[PDB]
């Protein structure tokens, strides 16, 4: 419903740019425009909260994970998922650049808690045995911030694939 | 510098609600007002950024915890830390309040966050034994969100730790 609406948001911000018909987003979630209104009241605060559930989906999904993959499985699972949100951000460059030029925050301590849930990750794998226990969390995250730069457009995804197979790679005992 | 703005923000926020001065916010960082207006631009961007600087502090100890203590003494640990947050969202509740009136949002996935560390405090001590692993994660937040509004007095520090106590010791496993 809130994540209906907030998955909706990308697509149309990420497709329309600042400018998006509030209105679509609203009917794509299935919702009315009071009820997107009640909940998002500017366009700002939805574009904010939309990165910001991306954000959290992603930190999120580790618990789930490791419960259901051996850890080094989950940390690879979950760095598709990294791109996945690396993507959509690029999706809305031109969304959250003006909600930063109109004075808004919506990174906050974002990255803070997807370097957490790298190092939750990392932590699982390493006690595990299936990763290396001498690379740094905040290193790993410096690559993955990298493959973003360089290939997250949605015609880069093999070598984004490649890259982090590569990183991945460098993680072995 | 940001997070011991943020920290203050929080401190001075939960004491004084919307009769804070920002003078007092920046003297206990130990920064400039200038520098805080610049980072900062107004006081809703500045409550909004504490309270979620504050729950990302909260969810982002969860890893630290079970590096070094018993995953249920870690999910003890943290509580009191749950306590701690929740304590100061009810001190700010004018101040959050405000930044809603603006039309902004404090609170955004937050509960999801903190729901989730709580799920990773108890997925590890029910995998340890430790803890039963029959009660769920929006249960427990509901449970400990309880002592917070019950609780939060300075002269209620006692009965907040018993009731901690009293609720981890439903999570005992049968054997
Ligand atoms: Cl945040």
């Amino acid at each position: 419903n809130r994540d209906k609406i907030l998955a909706a948001a990308v697509r149309v911000f990420s497709e329309e740019g600042l400018d998006a018909h509030l209105e679509r987003i609203a009917r794509e979630a299935g919702v009315g425009s009071g009820t997107l209104y009640r909940n998002f009241p500017t366009r700002e605060a939805l574009i904010e909260a939309a990165y910001r559930n991306e954000v959290a989906r992603l930190c999120d999904s580790v618990p789930g994970l490791l419960a259901e993959l051996p850890p080094a499985e989950a940390l690879r699972a979950w760095t598709r998922r990294f791109i996945d949100y690396a993507t959509a951000k690029l999706g809305m460059a031109d969304a959250l650049r003006a909600v930063v030029a109109s004075g808004g925050d919506p990174y906050g301590d974002s990255r803070q808690l997807i370097q957490s849930a790298l190092t939750a990750l990392m932590d699982a794998a390493a006690a595990a045995g299936e990763i290396r226990s001498d690379i740094r969390s905040t290193d790993m995250f410096a690559a993955l911030a990298g493959i973003a730069l360089t290939s997250s457009r949605p015609d880069q995804r093999a070598q984004a694939e490649r890259l982090l197979d590569l990183v991945l790679d460098g993680l072995r005992p």
